[PDB]
């Protein structure tokens, strides 16, 4: 069968060897998550944290489907045979933000979002080959060259510390930069470049002869984390201490329809890097109320 751009997706994870100052304070070893398109080999989108989890796996996927949609025939791949994505495929300590984190099923939001998920090397019925590349430059290992061994780091690079150790918005530009760089790289030895263009110019190319759909909101906020129900004050405020891997800080968010409305409780909805800003409060029985921005 053809393949389209989107229409299969890789999911691969990483182990850094670079010893990164994390927004806790902690010196510690980052993972991150990559999301790679089969066809054009293009990385879609990524989430770095300081341990191997499916809060990585579920957002970095979010960013995916926000900046690209959703295609009709959607299959994805997290390539378990060996064993390998087993780490990942942990939720951590439900306490890992600090503020508890309601159990949830992220399995059962994919299949949601239409995605026909698979757990080997290939795609049952179709002959669209393996998910991933036999060149190890054209995957997610093609990575280190511009990120975990680029100049810049080279301090913090250990190899396959707290004084050496990087900072993590040192890292994490860095690691979009390479991002960026090896999508854009031109002069790409696979079939769709023919040794002439980058996987940015074959993946806009074939992208343009895709047929996708736009994410609706609340799909995109299911993909969110589910925080324990907080209490809401008469004001129409609540608070999150967060914590744990996040830097410190005793949050307080509101919304004016939050008092001038019928609530006790509210179940918070939030990205880990968006905590700062605006999050999502919805029933205990799942009905969307509004989101709050923090003050």
């Amino acid at each position: 069968e053809h393949l389209d751009a989107m229409q299969w997706i890789n999911g691969d994870g990483y182990l850094h060897n670079v010893f990164v100052r994390w927004f806790n304070g902690d010196v510690i070893r980052p993972k991150t998550w990559f999301w790679q398109d089969v066809k054009t080999r293009k990385i879609l989108g990524w989430r770095c944290d300081v341990s191997e989890n499916i809060d990585s796996i579920r957002l970095s996927f979010m960013d995916v489907v926000t900046r690209y949609g959703i295609p009709e025939d959607f299959h994805i791949t997290i390539d378990n045979t060996r064993g390998a994505a087993n780490k990942w495929l942990t939720g951590g300590a439900p306490n890992r933000y600090r503020f508890k984190v309601k159990e949830d099923d992220p399995k059962g939001l994919f299949l949601l979002m239409g995605a026909k998920m698979h757990w080997t090397s290939v795609v049952a019925g179709k002959g669209w080959g393996q998910a991933k590349p036999v060149e190890r430059a054209f995957g997610v290992g093609g990575l280190e060259e511009y990120v975990d061994k680029h100049p810049a780091l080279a301090g913090a690079y250990t190899g396959p510390y707290g004084d050496r150790a990087v900072d993590a918005e040192l890292f994490l530009k860095t690691l979009a930069e390479g991002v960026a760089m090896f999508n854009a790289r031109t002069g790409r030895e696979t079939e769709m470049c023919g040794g002439k263009l980058s996987f940015d110019d074959v993946f806009e190319r074939e992208y343009a002869r895709t047929i996708v759909r736009k994410p609706t909101e609340e799909q995109k906020r299911m993909l969110l984390l589910p925080a324990e129900a907080v209490n809401v004050s008469r004001k129409g405020e609540f608070t999150l201490k967060v914590g744990g891997s996040l830097k410190g800080a005793k949050n307080v968010y509101y919304n004016m329809a939050l008092m001038n409305a019928g609530v006790k409780k509210v179940v918070v909805r939030f990205d880990p890097q968006q905590l700062h800003s605006t999050v999502y409060c919805y029933t205990l029985d799942g009905r969307f109320i509004c989101e709050a921005e923090c003050l």
